[PDB]
């Protein structure tokens, strides 16, 4: 009685980015452990040590870097049927484990295990590593000689809450962000606490416990590496994937490269004209050939520019200029970008006008909108008939910049306005900018539209102030908070709670993949003091502290995309339409185009569910699922814990909305915020990432120079040179999918489950969203929607699009917050 195996594994040599024989012998032991005969304390028996045998070189299946293992188990009639296992690595050297698969008399009898997890030697683990078949069982459908093995491994998991993190432990667990300052090197390198208090609340993120600085108690000290779970760090077969890499090495390498080119007067520090910056992606940047030599040898940072190993550095053509180089300059296509651009989810409806601030008038006195009604050029309409119509709307980011304005204008380098921006749907269905106000605390210009003389250069900076404005909110909330900072939380819950045979577990983890990895590596060089983001964007230093003020109004029931939609007072609820709503902007394009993904996951997660879970009794009496839940909230989200709009998850309906918001957040949430980054904004004049100056004031040779030169009155208010050579280098990497990204639809492995009906539910899944990729296609196509979907740039909006192939594609849903 001899049960045959094939175990399949990777080396470590063929997932690092900087012999097969050795496996034999005794080096590398399996045990099975019984899911159906108990020990006399209950607890699954278990099988012998058992040795890998022999090398599978016959065998079709095998994928790139992998390697197969013939093994042989001898398992008795006393033994029952295993469920799971054991294994033992007595190498000195880790390697990643695939799967085990266990053959039967019939094909109907293989026993799968789904393991993907990387093996250290058995030393250096306080409990022996076990893995589950792919079977799946909510807590009270666990075999019972399985419940033990189950609940230990979660405790495993969780660790005890103390210790410095080391690079091959799994422990998952929550710390706040004190861990961006660096005050050991500098005072000025100081940075508040982010998180644990009413005044600075904010997501956690994963503890690494290296233990506090010398000159403060309550910040983390530096560390070379930044710990993740060691499985939330999988590795990547070709060096070119390793896109998280990029910003290390950005930060650490390229930056101090450039700073010398600059410092030695190499290459004039400031653009002079609009073509000095088209140059950039059509002859390139010449630089000294010490500093192109240190930069192209590099992985990851050698793919984003064509070089001649001399002199050049060309960066790539922004989609945005592809087909017409003035077209960004357009109020049409200034308007469009709120709808169908790199952020475009934060305009509101207008229904009562003008404007109001909610900001205490004890600090900034009257902040009542200084617009009038009768100044508008509404196309013939009235203020009474356009917001009667619902078709004024408005970008307003008056209230959250206000309060950080006197601060950052205090920068030696930076000047900021806090900016509304009004604008009127035409009857042609675009939007029409039609009054920018600019406005600084104790004061208060309105802008109105021109074409002609000095006025036309005032409403060209007003744009762009405004776009700084929506630059510095895109990059830290719509993206960083909404996005990055919030999933966090969840990951680390979902381990700590959910057993991988858990259903809810093997609904949400794929949703996961890179998050913490890319999120870690972004406290050590991009959101860090002095880092990426703090150099290249307007708040410098108060950068983060910016995102937790907003994370005070953040609302996890909002981030479904009808409800963001109604509360932005950009649709209404409308049952007599397939999702529910109407869109007040009906060509919208973000808007149209998620709903239509929305949907689609919906059902997806709407047909998984009830599989496991019957009746609301059954989610109340899910004992992981029900502690998975009260800590994501109590302590991954803490700062919030008493809000009243958590769901309670005592419903199948709870769970159904939980599950559904998390999956479009990390999934197509992401995509649209993130892919369209160097497509839109690899042209600094279209996305500025700072100012530099307020509005030159008449009778000074600046206002001068706005009137004989305004291409140099443009460059010299918004970001340098410097800054804007890494910021688009770093928003490259960014717009970039990996060769081995795993999209919407799809996962790594076809045997996740052994569950029949949600493998075919998952099946549909996948065939939905390429009708919805058609559909999509058809959209852009058509030619009554092209003002909205195409513009004056004419690139076509694919940022939901499903599917994509590698590269800089502005297409394509991943799984999950990647990159
Ligand atoms: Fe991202």
């Amino acid at each position: 009685h001899k049960i045959k195996g094939t175990v399949v594994l990777m080396p470590k040599n063929e997932l690092e980015v900087n012999n097969l024989n050795a496996f034999l012998g005794r080096s590398v032991s399996l045990q099975l452990i019984s899911a159906t005969k108990a020990d006399a304390h209950g607890k699954g028996k278990v099988g012998k040590d058992t040795f890998l045998e022999g090398i599978n070189t016959s065998l079709p299946t095998l994928g790139a870097g992998e390697s197969a293992f013939n093994i042989h188990f001898e398992w008795d009639g006393s033994m029952g049927i295993p469920g799971a296992f054991y294994i033992k690595n007595y190498m000195q050297v880790e390697f990643f484990l695939k799967s085990l698969t266990l053959e039967a008399i019939s094909n109907q009898g293989t026993i799968r295990f789904v393991c993907n997890s990387w093996v250290y030697n058995t030393k250096l683990y306080k409990s022996v590593r076990i893995f589950f078949a792919n079977h799946t069982y909510v807590p009270s459908e666990t075999p019972a000689p399985l419940v033990e093995y189950r609940e230990e491994e979660l405790k495993s998991l969780r660790g005890n809450g103390t210790g410095e993190r080391k690079e091959y432990d799994r422990i998952y667990d929550y710390d706040v962000y004190n861990d961006l300052g660096n005050p050991d090197k500098s005072e000025k390198l100081a940075r508040p606490v982010l998180g644990g208090s009413s005044t600075f609340p904010y997501p956690r993120r994963g503890r690494t416990g290296r233990g506090p600085t010398v000159t403060d108690p309550n910040t983390e000290k530096q560390g070379e590496v930044f710990y993740v779970p060691r499985d939330e760090n999988l590795g990547h077969l070709k060096s070119k994937d390793a896109l998280e890499i990029g910003t290390k090495s950005l930060s650490q390498i390229v930056q101090p490269a450039f700073e010398s080119a600059f410092d030695l007067k190499s290459t004039p520090i400031e653009f002079h004209s609009f073509q000095d910056v088209h140059d950039l992606y059509e002859g390139g940047i010449k630089l000294p050939r010490d500093v192109i030599s240190t930069i192209i040898p590099l992985p990851v940072i050698k793919e984003l520019y064509r070089t001649d190993g001399q002199h050049i550095l060309k960066f790539p053509q922004p989609h945005v200029v592809q087909v017409s180089q003035s077209a960004w300059m357009t109020d049409e296509e200034f308007a469009r970008e709120m709808i169908a651009g790199v952020n475009p989810c934060v305009i509101r409806g207008l229904e009562e006008f003008p404007p109001k601030s909610n900001l205490d008038p004890a600090i900034y006195g009257d902040q009542s909108s200084k617009i009038t009604a009768d100044s508008l050029d509404l196309d013939g309409y009235t203020m009474d008939e356009a917001l009667g119509s619902r078709r004024l709307f408005m970008l307003d980011y008056h209230d959250i910049f206000m309060p950080y304005v006197r601060q950052i204008n205090q920068l030696n380098s930076a000047k900021t306005y806090a900016t509304r921006t009004i604008l009127f749907l035409r009857e042609d269905g675009t939007l029409k900018p039609v009054a920018i106000e600019l406005s600084l605390p104790h004061v208060s210009q309105v802008v109105l539209p021109a074409k002609e003389g000095v006025e036309s250069t005032i409403w060209l900076l007003a744009k762009a102030y405004v776009i700084v404005n929506d630059s510095c909110y895109h990059q830290l909330m719509s993206h960083w908070l909404n996005t990055h900072a919030a999933m966090e939380p969840f990951v680390i819950a979902t381990h700590r709670h959910l057993s991988v045979l858990h259903p809810i577990y093997k609904l949400l983890t794929p949703h996961y993949r890179n998050n913490m990895n890319i999120n870690a590596l972004a406290r050590q060089s991009a959101i860090n003091a002095n880092g990426i983001i703090e150099t290249t964007f307007l708040p410098s230093k108060y950068s983060v502290e910016m995102s937790s003020a907003v994370y005070k109004n953040w609302v996890f029931t909002d981030q479904a995309l009808p409800a963001d939609l109604i509360k932005r007072g950009v649709a209404i609820k409308d049952p007599s339409t397939p999702h529910g709503v109407r869109l007040l902007i009906e060509d919208y394009p973000y808007a149209a185009d998620g709903l239509e993904i929305w949907a689609a996951i919906k059902t997806w997660v709407q047909e998984y569910v009830p599989l496991y879970y019957a009746r609301d009794d059954d989610v109340k009496n899910d004992s992981e699922l029900q502690h998975w839940w009260k800590e994501a909230v109590e302590k991954g989200h803490g700062d919030l814990k008493d809000k009243p709009w958590w769901p309670k998850l005592q419903t199948l309906e709870d769970l159904v909305e939980v599950c559904l918001i998390i999956i479009w957040i990390a999934s197509a949430l992401h995509a649209a915020v993130n892919f369209g980054q160097y497509p839109y904004g690899g042209l600094i004049m279209n996305r500025p990432t700072a100012s530099r100056r307020l509005l030159p004031e008449k009778g000074t040779p600046e206002y001068e120079e706005m009137i004989n030169n305004h291409e140099k009155a443009y460059l010299r208010t918004i970001t340098s040179k410097l800054p804007t050579l890494i910021s688009l280098s770093v928003i490259e990497i960014a717009s970039t999918h990996a060769s081995d990204e795993v999209y919407l639809g799809q996962r790594d492995n076809p045997h996740w489950t052994s569950d029949s009906k949600a493998l075919q539910a998952f099946q549909k899944f996948g065939n939905k969203l390429k009708e919805i990729e058609e559909k999509l296609v058809r959209r852009n196509n058509d030619p009554s929607l092209q003002g909205n979907r195409l513009g004056p740039v004419q690139l076509p909006y694919t940022l939901l699009y499903p599917s994509s192939e590698e590269g800089l594609t502005f297409r394509g849903i991943p799984n999950s917050i990647s990159i």
